[PDB]
């Protein structure tokens, strides 16, 4: 399988068959996504000079996928994820360390990145989770070759909203705006307590995209850059197939996002998560 279509008109049942038996269609479905993507190399992330550079031993980017920062060392845990219509639609990566708050901005500089979804805690049940790579107030920092300034915070309920300005130190005419989406509520290996919070985030953020006159790849991560960040694109592309198409792929989507980085949607909870938003999209839209 590197598909499983659902006519529009059959998911409710569908669904209803897959969660028969204690989810044992969806558990053989998920089970079968273990091992894709799962014949390409990790080489460059598993060298002994980037080992300190990733969060998880085990949560590596791809060679053929992953993204090359400018200069002497290239590495960053952080892989391209190709959209439907051309490459780099995303960048999935790690929640920075430390030793890699300059890496991630460098990335984002260099790939003219002007949206970043972040969709994990700093930290979580007491362990550090990402580390804190935005200024704390309002005064500029330094992060290697770039000066990051905060311009406005807006918490909201489930989410909140950063402005930055970014210059290259060289050329401080030459700033960019990057707009930070923080979803605040998702705990680590789960999903949000509803699905309508999760839609509705990845539609606000989706209208952002579409009005940041394209932009570059939008920056998603969460602590590894897999479960959370996996679910979350894997939500925004079964909600625009929704609004295409008579048919839905969950299954499709979670294969595509495998090929290029491993372990996307991390766990079965997730992968039924994405069933539930579109069934809840669905039984809206069938009485409208
Ligand atoms: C380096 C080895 O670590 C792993 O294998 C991780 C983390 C395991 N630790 C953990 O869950 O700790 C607490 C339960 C106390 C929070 C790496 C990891 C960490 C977080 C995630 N979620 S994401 O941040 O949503 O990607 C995914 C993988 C793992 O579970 O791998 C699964 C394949
Ligand atoms: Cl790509
Ligand atoms: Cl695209
Ligand atoms: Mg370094
Ligand atoms: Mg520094």
């Amino acid at each position: 399988k590197t598909s499983c279509p659902i006519k529009i008109n059959q998911f409710e049942g569908h669904f209803m068959k897959l969660q028969a038996d204690s989810n044992y269609l969806l558990s053989k479905e998920y089970e079968e996504l273990k091992d894709v993507g799962r014949n390409q190399s990790c080489d460059i992330a598993l060298l002994p000079e980037n080992r300190g550079k990733n969060r998880y031993n085990n949560i590596l980017p791809y060679d053929a996928t992953r993204v090359k920062l400018s200069g002497g060392s290239d590495y960053i845990n952080a892989s391209y994820i190709p959209g439907n219509n051309f490459r780099r639609e995303y960048i999935v990566t790690q929640g920075p360390l430390p030793g890699t708050k300059d890496d991630f901005w460098k990335m984002v500089w260099e790939q003219n990145v002007h949206n970043i979804v972040m969709v994990t805690q700093c930290v979580e049940k007491g362990r550090v989770k990402c580390d804190h790579y935005w200024p704390a107030d309002q005064d500029s920092l330094y992060y290697g070759d770039l000066i990051l300034q905060m311009l406005s915070e807006s918490v909201l309920p489930e989410w909140t909203i950063r402005e930055f300005k970014i210059c290259g130190e060289e050329q401080l005419d030459a700033h960019r705006l990057i707009r930070h989406f923080h979803y605040t509520v998702w705990p680590d290996h789960g999903v949000p307590e509803t699905t309508q919070s999760l839609i509705q985030f990845v539609r606000t953020v989706r209208d952002y995209i579409n009005r940041s006159p394209g932009a570059g790849p939008t920056v998603v991560h969460c602590s590894a850059g897999v479960g959370r960040t996996g679910t979350f694109i894997a939500l925004d592309r079964i909600l625009q197939q929704l609004d295409s198409k008579d048919s839905v792929d969950i299954y499709g989507a979670v294969h595509d996002l495998r090929l290029h980085r491993v372990h996307m949607v991390q766990t079965e909870c997730q992968y039924v998560y994405l069933h539930q938003c579109v069934r809840d999209v669905l039984r809206a839209r069938k009485l409208r």
